[PDB]
């Protein structure tokens, strides 16, 4: 019965390097790539919103924001959002990874097998890049 959205906008920019949670330890698996969440509702528009919420999590600048897409996941009492605002040119450090660690990851154009499929509706569009 109610409902939010997530400005995370993953960071790629060394080729493709996100600032996404990589398993900062070294995993066995590899699909801990989540998303830097930020949730966006700050001013009245994803610009401010995660704009706003870029700067209040880390403290950088550039980024060069870009929509490129986003999902929509619905829960059974929870309709949740995620603005997949992709940036490509952060200042020296990035800025997005909301409670989670968020680091460069040199994956090289998604592709969803280093992704959960929690994150599908989104992950599809990566896989593409
Ligand atoms: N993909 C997702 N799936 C499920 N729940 C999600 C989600 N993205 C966000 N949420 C939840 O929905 C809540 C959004 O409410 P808000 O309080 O507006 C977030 P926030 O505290 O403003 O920003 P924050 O993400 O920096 O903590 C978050 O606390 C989060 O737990
Ligand atoms: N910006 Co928050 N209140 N779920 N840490
Ligand atoms: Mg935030």
């Amino acid at each position: 019965m109610k409902k939010l959205q997530i400005a995370v906008g993953i960071i790629r920019n060394e080729n493709n390097e996100i600032f996404i949670t990589r398993r900062a330890a070294d995993a066995h698996m590899a699909n801990k790539l989540e998303f830097p969440g930020g949730k966006i509702e700050m001013g009245e528009t994803p610009e401010q919103a995660v704009v706003r919420e870029l700067q209040e999590e880390v403290g950088i600048t550039p980024q060069h924001f870009s929509l490129f897409e986003k999902l929509e996941y619905e829960f059974p009492d929870r309709h949740i959002t995620l603005w997949f605002w992709l940036v490509e040119r952060w200042e020296g450090e990035p800025w997005g990874k909301e409670g989670q660690p968020g680091e460069w990851m040199s994956l090289v154009g998604l592709n969803a097998d280093d992704f959960p499929p929690a994150n599908e509706p989104v992950i599809a569009k990566l896989k593409r890049l």
